[PDB]
């Protein structure tokens, strides 16, 4: 049995993909999510979609509740996490449209609790360190890829995001830097919710949208909240179809190997006394 | 009508430089500013002038609150913001004494709010996400670089701020690092500083004086707050000269299109439900 | 007279070390330290050790009071610090077991106070700004080389820690980023130990050990808290032999000027009224 976890980013959080629905406002030991989980089906495949930033957009990504957003998650049953981000491109064949199913990261963030093993909860005891080699399910990912390309889109097979603190976009050095560092695309939102799901256990991936191309490449238009909505306006449909279509071949294929290594991982990162 | 913010930095913060000073200690949605503003004149210029680390340098770089610094400028009907900032040169050419109008940053700060749209306030309502792809205003940039010419200072006419957390100084691995990633001068204070401006709708410029080479080159005096200050005694009668003698040149021509544009620019980055 | 404080990192925070042992708890300006202050002798040298993490290893990295470790050290009378830390290796050429008398450091903390001298206490006043381009006692770290080829240990006499703030551990991505900005070696804790030591006139040295390769080098034992604790319970004889046999040497040689010279660079760092 799968249940899926979906996070939607900007533009990208739409309760009508969800056949079936039922809100459910829920609390965890770290706090209220960003908004109700909306419980549904695709096809025969449970799932809970979650919006980021809340439905109406109002929580900026540092003020995210990653914590919470993920335990809800988990405590739901989700065995998986797909989730949106829309992305400036720092690559010239990173077109905007183009989906990257990313595999790696580079945080530049700072203001985060990266862990529920804080020493301040009962429900998470320990010191937790928790390995990031390889932070995206590659199983969920190959299917996020392929089912891509069955829809025929621009989708990248891999991709390293550097995630900053924002909210502020980058000014030019930093994205020439970033360049430099190998990163392809740009966001403010993965880390740490890409390092709570493997915490929790979970199988996570990312469909992230590139929407720009931030501020390094001459003769485009200029990252600006208008230009990524509107990028968004014109292909979140892509985003939809390849979780509607996804959903159902993961819940199609077996998983409980690559669930019981996930846990076994996340377990044996914590020490306790 | 202009009106000239004047944020003064290390050993660079002199009331005296304002004809008919008056002090006004003012309060704002995010707390005290730094010390009383100064109100005041250069030639037929309203400027308003505040110590960025209080007048007797009490307050270290982490702990200056930049957004009721520019929240205070804002409110007193500034236009233009023009600071000064001591700072390590990471370029041979960029020697102590000489300034730098720095047109980019590199962020290595951790601590600070970069937005006056952290969800808490009244006054700043929504999600704001600035762009950062020109963060200094061009236009007050080239007054600046046209009246150290017409004086005849040391000026370099662009330059990458690395802003620091501080308040320690840097490692040499650190130093040698900053220069791989194409900084070109080093200090704690410029970032979220010129952030607030421009969510402000303030054009914003920073007078930079180098005043050490850091730790990454030989043969050279190792900074220290002794030879910072050292330094900033031989030195500061320039960017007094430069503010005094620029001033006027600002107050002389129009800035309507420029600053409708950026309050465009500003008010375009918010995002309400 | 000499006095040693020795901070015990993961595997590496053994009472057994000091003879004439007696448990001290004590409180400080900044809160109570990680565990009780261990007081004993190496030879006739007075050390005071305590353990980083806690004795049973329960508290994080970036919950550590680095502030209040450094200060009870202080305050007990310490004129020397040093302290094993382990770490990932980021070089072919740094194995697994071998020590590294690091030199240098590249700080990607982001949780952390780094100074006494925050504006908030009667017994730090002032803005202080202390160097950092030689972090580490050259002195001390010297004994340090010394005795480790004595004992016929593999030893690198320098290396560059890039310390990032966990709990979790690197991903690929910055793993690699980290070897091209010239990083040797991967931790959570140098930073910002060695900076407040620095502010309290401490010869400060670490005996950082590697434990495994992060997740950069192909076929390598991916590090997981497993890993690590495995490598230090082969290989922690090796840091406690080094403790043993280098404590006795600094006891038996002149620290009156280093001393002096530290306490001149910390006194002039800070900046009064
Ligand atoms: C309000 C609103 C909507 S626009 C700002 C969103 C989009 N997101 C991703 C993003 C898209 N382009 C980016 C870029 N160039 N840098 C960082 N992040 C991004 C970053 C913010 O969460
Ligand atoms: C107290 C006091 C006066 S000296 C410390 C000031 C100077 N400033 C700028 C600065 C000058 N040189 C620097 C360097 N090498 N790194 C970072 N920042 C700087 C950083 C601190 O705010
Ligand atoms: C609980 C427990 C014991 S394992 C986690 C410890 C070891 N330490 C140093 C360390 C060893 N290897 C590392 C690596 N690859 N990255 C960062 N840090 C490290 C980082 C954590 O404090
Ligand atoms: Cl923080
Ligand atoms: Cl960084």
């Amino acid at each position: 049995a799968v249940k899926i976890g979906i996070i939607g980013g900007t533009g990208l959080d739409d309760p009508e993909i969800l056949e079936g629905r039922t809100e459910k406002y829920v609390d965890t030991p770290f706090g209220k999510p960003s908004d109700a989980l909306i419980l549904g089906k695709i096809k025969n495949v449970d799932c809970v979609l979650l919006a980021r930033h809340g439905r109406q957009h109002t929580i900026m990504p540092s003020k995210v509740n990653y914590q919470a957003n993920i335990w809800a998650l988990k405590e739901e049953g989700c065995t998986h996490v797909i989730v949106t981000t829309a992305c400036g491109s720092l690559r010239e064949e990173i077109q905007p449209g183009d989906i990257v199913i990313i595999d790696q990261f580079i945080d530049r963030t700072t203001m985060r609790p990266q862990s529920f093993y804080d020493g301040s909860h009962s429900c998470a005891r320990g010191v937790c360190h928790i390995p990031m080699a390889e932070p995206f399910c590659p199983k969920t990912r190959e299917v996020l890829i392929e089912t891509a390309k069955k829809l025929g889109l621009r989708c990248h097979s891999k991709g390293t995001m550097v995630t900053i603190e924002g909210p502020r976009f980058s000014s030019r050095a930093e994205s020439f830097m970033f360049r430099t560092w190998g990163a392809d695309v740009i966001n403010m939102t993965t880390v740490p919710e890409v390092v709570l799901a493997k915490e929790a256990g979970i199988c996570y991936a990312s469909i992230a949208m590139a929407t720009d191309y931030d501020c390094w490449k001459e003769h485009e238009e200029a990252v600006s909240v208008d230009r990524v909505l509107k990028t968004l306006k014109e292909n979140a449909n892509k985003a939809k179809s390849l979780l509607l279509t996804t959903i159902p071949q993961i819940g199609s294929t077996e998983w409980s190997e690559t669930l019981h290594n996930l846990k076994n991982m996340a377990q044996f990162s914590v020490l306790l006394p």
